[PDB]
């Protein structure tokens, strides 16, 4: 896969905690996970922020897949920009 948005800086840190927080072996995080590596990845995003962006994007049809969230979609929700 080959996909980014954040900046080098950003996408070197940002990554670093994922990873941190993605032991589940398939690429992708958990909601809970997710929540925690945006304050744990030192974000300027609150907390209620990040928890209401993702149970606000499945709320229609975005984690759909199967409702994880891999480091695409956290990025994208970071940036907040198509």
């Amino acid at each position: 896969m080959a996909r980014g948005s954040v900046s080098d800086e950003e996408m070197m840190e940002l990554r670093e905690a994922f990873a941190k927080v993605d032991t589940d072996g398939n690429g992708y995080i958990s909601f809970n996970e997710l929540n925690d590596l945006f304050k744990a990845a030192c974000l300027p995003l609150p907390g209620y922020r990040v928890r209401e962006i993702t149970e606000n994007l499945m709320a229609t049809g975005d984690l759909d897949q199967d409702g994880r969230i891999s480091f695409d979609e956290f990025i994208k929700i970071f940036h907040g920009l198509k």
